[PDB]
């Protein structure tokens, strides 16, 4: 359905510092790069000459922005943004041929959100109303994108990887089979605020790590672009950490590498990726009793930095966080239409002659229901 010739190769990047898209909001249109997020809701972007800025939206010049009259107030984890609601006009040069009214927050302050050296100026929230600042009332961009066109409810997203350049392609309202390899596996959208996900097994080089499969989804699993690594829940991380270091044995490494203080490396082009374990996440299917897996080479999980590595699998307290080292490895599909995640083995994926990224089904698992988190 099925070739999109003009939005492949629509992303770029530096080496985590995220995938941006080109947009254009306003008019007459302003140009804009911004980070593609499918681990949040809002659009939001830089409205005043912060000094790591390139550019940033110019609301005066605007004849079509609209003031809500409304701020919003954005803390999280690893930083803070707020600004002021409007809507405004705006399209995607190298995505479907159309112009939406959308909501924009003009970014007014921040705390550690812009990247110094970054070629973005703006976040493009992709997941769903209700995780949405201020709250579920202020619609996402994709939501309008739908309301307003005959876009169909679907975006792909191929991460190629290799400061490093990187590249990829957000494929609105469609997939493009040109991207992957070998079929789509679908897994359901548990519940559409973040993508959620219900992971029902998890294997290290084929080894199962034998943990009660709530443990997976402590206290929910996400597929987020936004985010650079694998992350775990904790009791996850060190299961998976014991047993990877089992498996590469043949050399050691200091405790600080598994925790990410420090990297790790070896004379250019010799690297020992043999010696790594491939890691499976096993995700609930489509039918009753029937899950998929995913897996991962080390050339996803050992990230570049002589050729020196940074371990990019790490400890999480907000679930397991499915973010570039995963993404990655496949073609992703967000079918928002049907509630499910498809993922192909991504034909740009970085593999050796002996291993590569696979998607492979159908397994036969049973109370996956069960893997599931729940407040009591
Ligand atoms: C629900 N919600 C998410 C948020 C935040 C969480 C952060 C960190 S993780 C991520 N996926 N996106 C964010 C984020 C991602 C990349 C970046 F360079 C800067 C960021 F702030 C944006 O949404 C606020 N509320």
């Amino acid at each position: 359905r099925g070739s999109f010739v003009e939005m492949v190769d629509n992303l770029r990047g530096k080496s985590g510092q995220g995938y941006y898209v080109e947009m254009t909001v306003g008019s007459p249109p302003q140009t804009l790069n911004i980070l593609v997020d499918t681990g949040s809701s809002n659009f939001a972007v830089g409205a005043a000459p912060h000094p790591f800025l390139h550019r940033y939206y110019q609301r005066q010049l605007s004849s079509t922005y609209r003031d809500l009259r409304k701020g919003v107030y954005v803390p999280y984890t690893q930083g803070k943004w707020e600004g002021e609601l409007g809507t405004d006009l705006v399209s995607i040069p190298h995505g479907p041929n159309v112009t939406v009214r959308a909501n924009i927050a003009a970014i007014t302050e921040s705390d550690k959100f812009f990247i110094n050296g970054s070629n973005w100026e703006g976040i493009l929230g992709l997941a769903y109303a209700e995780i949405a600042r201020p709250d579920d009332s202020l619609e996402p961009f994709f939501d309008s994108l739908v309301k307003q066109t005959h876009v169909p409810n679907l975006f792909s997203l191929q991460l190629c990887g290799a400061l490093a350049s990187v590249g990829g392609s957000m494929i609105i309202g469609g997939i493009d089979h040109s991207l992957y390899t070998g079929s789509l596996w679908y897994t359901p959208i548990r519940r559409e605020w973040y993508y959620e996900v219900i992971i029902v097994r998890v294997e290290i080089n084929g080894q199962d790590l034998k943990m009660d499969c709530k443990e997976y989804n402590y206290d929910k699993s996400i597929v987020d672009s936004g985010t650079t690594n694998l992350r775990l829940p904790k009791k996850v991380f060190e299961a998976a950490v014991k047993s990877i270091k089992a498996a590469s044995s043949t050399e050691k490494f200091p405790d600080g590498f598994w925790l990410g203080e420090q990297l790790v490396c070896w004379q250019a082009g010799t690297t020992p990726w043999n010696i790594f374990p491939v890691i499976s996440l096993y995700l609930m299917g489509e039918v009753t009793n029937q899950s998929f897996r995913i897996t991962i080479l080390p050339q996803q999980y050992l990230r570049p930095v002589d050729d020196c590595y940074k371990f990019a699998i790490s400890q999480s307290s907000t679930g397991t966080v499915m973010g570039a080292v995963i993404m990655e490895g496949f073609y992703v599909v967000f079918d928002r239409a049907r509630k499910r995640i498809g993922f192909a083995v991504s034909a740009c994926h970085v593999h050796d002659e002996f291993r590569t990224a696979a998607v492979e089904g159908p397994f036969v698992t049973l109370d996956m229901e069960d893997c599931g988190y729940n407040i009591p």
